[PDB]
DNA sequence: CGCGCG
DNA sequence: CGCGCG
């Protein structure tokens, strides 16, 4: 919920890909916790993944 | 004896290449548990996986 | 080593 | 869906 809107405020004013671990040291929360985030949003279409552990807003 | 023996036990009773789910049903215990002492004992050379999901002693 | 796995 | 991951 609230780590949905961090993610995405993240990756939107970054505005390309984003590391994984520049996620972990922003929201402050395990990889494990923000894969599943992610791997829902990609999924809904809301992200991309341009590689492995990279991030990007839309889909 | 974690679960280390018992899998050893297991393994070397049938003799051949076992099945991830029949060692669940064997040990009583989670996949993740077993594949965390499996693949610990594969580096140890003290066991194999012939094929995905199989194990078999040496 | 990528891993999200329900 | 293989997943063990430290």
């Amino acid at each position: 919920d609230n780590l949905e809107q961090k993610i995405l405020q993240v990756l939107s004013d970054d505005g390309g890909p984003v590391a994984i671990f520049q996620l972990v040291k922003k929201c402050q929360v395990p990889k494990k916790t923000l894969n599943q985030v992610l791997y829902r949003l990609k999924k809904e279409d809301r992200v991309s993944s341009p590689s492995p552990k990279y991030w990007s807003i839309g889909g």
